[PDB]
């Protein structure tokens, strides 16, 4: 890798460590063994009563997840400035790339805090079990299990934060998002990031030279995961009278898929 490329990879990496609340190194430290375990209705309510000393438990959970989304949206917007060319793009194209990319990035990064038994929540202070989420009443029990299925395979790739930062940058740089005005410049931006991702993976993972095509397929998987998630969110929005959607997230979903 040329010093410029090698340096650009570090640039991306440092912006990822700087802007994102959680990262894989820290998550693994906490998960290695002290997070309060949410494994049933009793422990969920105990955990809630920590913050609010009426709505169904499923709906409370539905709204906590949204707060994590809003926060990650803000962090991703700042992260994106480190991508060579992004800040030089038309303002509307920036909005378009982030609108379509944020949820793909969200589910990619949530894998870092997930293992086969559950996931870290509430800024590392809670661990909610996979089985508890499966026990929620339909259709809320169908929200997270596809995310766990994705994460277990994604985590099997054994990426580190230096790979993931580039992967997330690559996600944001997809030149085939609908409504992009300056498609040609975005494709050049994408080609540059994917170029850095490709070379970095070869350097960082000599034991798996097929990691790059595996990750391209995970990008396609994430796109389908997001489409299906948005559909389930919409169904919960229309049915379920107590389920509200944060206005920033509504605008993300609006006219998306
Ligand atoms: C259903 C909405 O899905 C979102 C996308 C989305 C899906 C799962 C998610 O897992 C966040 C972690 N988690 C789960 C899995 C249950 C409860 C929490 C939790 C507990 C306490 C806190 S304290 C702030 C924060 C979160 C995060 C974002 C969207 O569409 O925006």
């Amino acid at each position: 890798m040329t010093a410029d490329l090698k340096s650009l990879a570090k640039r991306i990496y440092e912006a990822y460590l700087k802007n994102f609340n959680m990262n894989k190194v820290k998550a693994r430290v906490i998960l290695s063994g002290p997070p309060f375990v949410i494994h049933d209705m009793e422990t969920l309510c105990m955990a809630e009563k920590t913050l609010v000393a009426n709505k169904e438990a499923e709906v409370r959970i539905f709204h906590c997840c949204q707060c994590t989304s809003v926060e990650t949206v803000t962090e991703l917007t700042e992260f994106a400035k480190a991508i060579p060319g992004f800040a030089n793009l038309d303002l509307n194209d920036q909005v378009t790339l982030l609108k379509y990319g944020v949820y793909e990035a969200i589910f990619a990064m949530l894998s870092s805090v997930m293992n086969k038994d559950g996931m870290l929540v509430a800024y590392g202070n809670g661990f909610i079990t996979r089985e508890f989420l499966k026990s929620l009443r339909k259709p809320f029990c169908d929200i997270m299990e596809p995310k766990f299925d994705f994460a277990m395979k994604f985590n099997a790739l054994e990426l580190d934060d230096s790979d993931i930062s580039l992967f997330v940058a690559a996600i944001i740089c997809c030149g085939d998002r609908p409504g992009l005005l300056n498609v040609g410049h975005i494709e050049k931006m994408q080609e540059g990031i994917v170029h850095v991702l490709r070379l970095h993976l070869q350097s960082n993972h000599p034991d798996d030279i097929f990691l790059f095509p595996k990750l391209l397929q995970k990008m396609a998987d994430l796109r389908q995961l997001v489409t299906e998630h948005a559909q389930l969110v919409q169904i919960i929005k229309k049915t379920e009278s107590d389920a509200a959607l944060h206005p920033l997230l509504q605008e993300i979903y609006r006219d998306m898929y």
